[PDB]
């Protein structure tokens, strides 16, 4: 095994500017370490502060531009945890909110960016064990980036395996990259609506899945199917998910039917000590 030796940033109080509530604590402000401003997302018992930590344990161990970067802790009154302001949102709520303007090109994209940090972090050895749309950040449009690593090491996005026995390997990692692909395909649908969490085990026994998005090519559904077999090693590698959603990309509308087809501030992305 290899030594890990991430360092962990530790942050003066004074050097923030919380400037509003982003949701509820995690609030939206700058952090002015430099002749620079960096916009930031800071989120504010013993169990409690033992799960924070954990987070930027992760957080502070991964360096890739499909992950979402630490920038540091603050040790107040309660722990803080300070990442890059992500301005657009999760992806769930931007695809709910943008149904009628979001094209092919983007959604095949986002696919491709998310399956690379997935990639990275399999490469890191490492397990989210919540990918979800609603843990995909956007920094741009063009750039989303994986988030909350608070279980790294929810039944309708859980590989049969975990839900049976309680494992989880990349290949479950790749179970729940389905399912979020499938989010995305839907505009932000909810998988199995109405169907309580204690019957999925057994609906996906039964061979059942979830059902082809309207704006979905056989191609790009057959993708998601392979997600969800149910013997993990034949379901498709991250890498090859970059592999095929790429190739889609470079031709979107042939695999998406889709109607209608502040001075010195830095992003945390060109902030490189
Ligand atoms: C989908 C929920 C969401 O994340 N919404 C969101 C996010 C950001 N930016 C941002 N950047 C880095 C981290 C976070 C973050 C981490 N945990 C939470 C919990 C709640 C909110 C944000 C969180 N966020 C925004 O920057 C402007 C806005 C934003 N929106 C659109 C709020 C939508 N609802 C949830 C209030």
């Amino acid at each position: 095994e290899a030594p890990n030796q991430a360092l962990l940033r530790i942050l003066k109080e004074t050097e923030f500017k919380k400037i509003k509530v982003l949701g509820s604590t995690v609030y939206k402000g700058l952090w002015i370490p430099e002749k620079v401003k960096i916009p930031v997302a800071i989120k504010e018992s013993p169990k409690a502060n033992k799960e924070i930590l954990d987070e930027a344990y992760v957080m502070a161990s991964v360096d890739n531009p499909h992950v979402c970067r630490l920038l540091g802790i603050c040790l107040t009154s309660t722990v803080q945890l300070i990442t890059q302001l992500m301005p657009f949102g999760c992806l769930l709520d931007y695809v709910r909110e943008h149904k009628d303007n979001i094209g092919s090109q983007y959604l095949l994209n986002w696919c491709v960016q998310i399956a690379k940090g997935m990639n990275y972090l399999e490469d890191r050895r490492l397990v989210h064990r919540d990918l979800a749309a609603r843990n995909v950040l956007v920094k741009t449009p063009q750039h989303v980036k994986i988030t909350d690593f608070g279980l790294a090491k929810p039944i309708k996005w859980m590989a049969l395996e975990s839900i049976l026995h309680r494992i989880y390997t990349h290949q479950s990692d790749v179970w729940s990259y389905g399912v979020t692909v499938w989010e995305l395909m839907t505009f932000g649908s909810k998988p199995y609506d109405g169907i309580p969490a204690s019957e999925i085990s057994s609906i996906l026994e039964k061979g059942e899945r979830l059902p082809q998005p309207p704006i979905c090519t056989i191609d790009v559904y057959m993708i998601m199917v392979k997600c969800w077999m149910i013997d993990a090693d034949s379901r498709p590698k991250f890498r090859e998910l970059i592999i095929e959603f790429s190739k889609m990309a470079r031709d979107p509308q042939r695999y998406l039917v889709i109607q209608g087809d502040m001075d010195d501030v830095v992003d945390a992305d060109e902030y490189l000590i």
